[PDB]
């Protein structure tokens, strides 16, 4: 019924695919633990701009991993 | 609208609170980065039994981090 996408991007360009998911109202788990760190930063910044624009959110869920949500997904709880 | 719960348990007994969320049709992200490693294992095994019982799923989504879902959440892609 609801859909969550798991994403492990290799290059900065793959952020566009993630943003398309968000625009289509799906949450996306973004694992950046195994990407070049300079590229990870770029992804996160791009996705911050995406979510800012569509009224969603982006939240760190662990070391170099994030949950991006559209406005139709409420997230509760926190991770240190 | 849907709800996703973020959990960072510190003791094994908190796996019950995660299981309650799943029985109530919410996905839970379970970050086991801060718990003792021996106890992480035991949480992950407890949750596999829970999801087995209710027809959901458990998927590793990074180091020491898992996505548990009930049957009403479809997960696509992999990590």
């Amino acid at each position: 019924s609801s859909k969550v996408v798991l994403s492990e991007p290799r290059v900065y360009a793959e952020a566009q695919e993630i943003a398309d998911h968000l625009k289509n109202r799906r949450a996306v788990v973004v694992n950046l633990q195994r990407i070049q760190h300079d590229q990870a930063k770029r992804i996160v910044d791009f996705l911050s701009g995406t979510v800012y624009a569509i009224g969603g959110d982006i939240q760190r869920i662990g070391s170099d991993i994030f949950l991006c949500t559209p406005d139709n997904v409420d997230v509760s709880g926190t991770i240190s």
